[PDB]
């Protein structure tokens, strides 16, 4: 963690997404992009949110460890952690079958950090709001910036 | 060859990204509304450009012409200036949905007591697929990291 | 678990001990014997004690899972769990240096169930009261029982 | 050979575990106080046993003698009975700490109009190392599981 940014492409249920995790001073940022449809979700989580979230699972983690787990899962560099991406409808079925949708919730995606060790099987859910498609202006506005820095060197 | 100029310029109350690029035997002119991200694009050959300049009265050779257009975009010459206007705006100076959309980049050349107007037709491309734009943003970001 | 009894010999810090774990209906029993000096400690723990004990560690386990972990550690059949045996003096130093003894506490041993997985490092402590040396009568009384059952078959 | 008898019996207000075992050319007698776990043990050869029985008056051959002692422990004969008493109790019928401790298993043989008293000296072993006893308990428990 400590200022670092990890971004990788990965396929969730037969679709390429761009995933960007960024650990900053007392804030974790997750950003996902549908690379085919350019749809986007983003989440911001504080150390309190995160730690209190893991406590709910009975399997606590401290904020830096969690971010480190997440980094590891994005990097696919650790067999004990894995990701998944779900919709609220999907999310209920895997907990409702175990035993009414607003605009913001309906488009929401849940990034599920999945922790598997010899005696625990834990799912840590990170809720990501639908952020819309981006503005093709600003993308171009921004591409015109990168083009010049590239030519500078 | 391959020389590229990119500059920002205003055309009748709006901001445009103008990119001109001279390949061998091909002039490429792209125009984007920096705000609405509307894009227009022309590709012109030597034969076309020389045929065009004569038609208007003051023929220039293709390299010389591109060169002027490069100066115009650098705003680095008095003899040349640019305008941008529609088939309606052009009609008055002298329509299908395609025509209603396309733009004309005018190279306004000054000599002696008169000004010559060189119209380049630039077709409409549409707005871009922002997916496509992000994939390309991803590529440029990886060029910078390694470098 | 569910009625089962596991007993094995194992060396803690250069001494052979006999360890006996027994999982019964809502009660876990741990019994340790110094095989050279015949000293003995025993502990009985309920599902509430155990579960509330794991919660304290931030890394919950349900009673049957914990007993199963413990069985696994005694059986040395799982790389993620290991045992250790400590005295209260030992126990403090590893937590006091990280930053007055009654009879019953002084002779007490702590069986430390040690859980190591990719992102957690947990020590689960089971306190065992010193039960004295056994009565050589009852041992003999009992050996005279086994001798006859053996000859019966 | 190898025949073993184990029975419980009372001797002057106390409970004892008596084990008698006839190997070839050796009689083994062990006695344990089932309560205090005090243990006494004798090992007697044929020559010793025959020399002993004559001394007392009514010689028996070694196999015959052991056999009687086995009957005595099974309490399965009228002619024989057992007692257990100390060098002090024995003196009266006719001391270093070792002697003060040791016991005598008496085989009381009845014939015609008299009773013959056969004393076997059984040394003190001490109480046992309960460590040792547990190690042995562990061994027997593993014999039973497999079987």
């Amino acid at each position: 963690e400590v200022g670092t940014v990890v971004q990788e492409e990965m396929k969730f249920r037969g679709s390429e997404f761009a995933v960007k995790v960024e650990m900053a001073e007392r804030l974790l940022i997750v950003e996902i992009s549908d690379v085919v449809t350019a749809d986007q979700w983003r989440g911001e989580f504080g150390p309190a949110y995160i730690e209190d979230l893991t406590r709910k699972t009975g399997n606590f983690k401290q904020f830096p460890v969690f971010c480190s787990m997440l980094e590891s899962a994005v990097h696919k560099s650790s067999d004990s952690v894995t990701l998944d991406l779900l919709t609220y409808s999907d999310l209920e079925l895997l907990r409702n079958r175990k035993a009414p949708q607003s605009p913001a919730l309906s488009a929401k995606r849940y990034l599920i950090l999945i922790y598997t060790v010899e005696f625990d099987r834990i799912h840590y859910p990170l809720p990501l709001p639908y952020l819309g498609k981006p503005d093709p202006a600003e993308l171009q506005k921004e591409i015109r910036a990168l083009r010049s820095e590239l030519k500078t060197l």
